[PDB]
Formats: C-alpha cells, structure tokens, sequence
C-alpha cells in the first residue's frame, strides 16, 4: 500500500478562471469532462477544479497508486478545450 498522496494527481492549466465568467455552467463541463477523461485511467475517488487559480489546477485521487501514474503517464501534455494540461503527483502538502 501506499501513502494517500500516491494516488493523487495534480493536474494544471485545465482552464482560467476567466472562463467561468460569463457563464458558469462551464466550470461544471470541465468537471464532467475530466471526470469522464479520468475514469480511462482508473477509479476515481475524489475529483476537485480549484476554480480560481489561476493556473487551472484540478486534484484527482485514484482507488489505487498504479491508476494515478497511469493518469500521469498519460495526461501529461494532451491538449483539451484547446490548452496543452500537464499532469504529475501530488506531494502531500501543497495546497492549492
Ligand atoms: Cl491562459
Ligand atoms: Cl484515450
Ligand atoms: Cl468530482
Ligand atoms: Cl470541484
Ligand atoms: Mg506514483
């Protein structure tokens, strides 16, 4: 086994917080978009957008921490709505 953060990944630049602006129903698409993106790597446990970061950062935490480096491995450099997201693991103490 393995300690929490071994199975949670970070993931950024998934959006702006501009893009909530106008229309909020946006924040709640990239959720559903990533949580269907993430659910190829593994089963999600926890899945949370940081919705004014400015960085677009999103926390996914998987069952197990082989699902998480496959996220990572995978992820890292896709594009999605347009911007390139990177992917890596959580320390277990930043905060975002
Ligand atoms: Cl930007
Ligand atoms: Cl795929
Ligand atoms: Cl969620
Ligand atoms: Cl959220
Ligand atoms: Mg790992």
């Amino acid at each position: 086994g393995s300690m929490r953060h071994e199975r949670v990944v970070i993931i950024k630049n998934m959006f702006h917080p501009m893009d909530f602006e106008d229309d909020p129903l946006v924040l709640n698409e990239i959720r559903e978009d990533l949580r269907v993106e993430c659910s190829k790597f593994g089963q999600i446990r926890k899945l949370l957008l940081f919705d004014r970061h400015p960085d677009g950062v999103a926390s996914v935490s998987f069952r197990d921490p082989e699902e998480a480096d496959y996220c990572i491995q995978t992820l890292d450099g896709r594009w999605f709505g347009g911007r390139q997201i990177t992917a890596q693991a959580w320390d277990g103490t930043t905060d975002y």
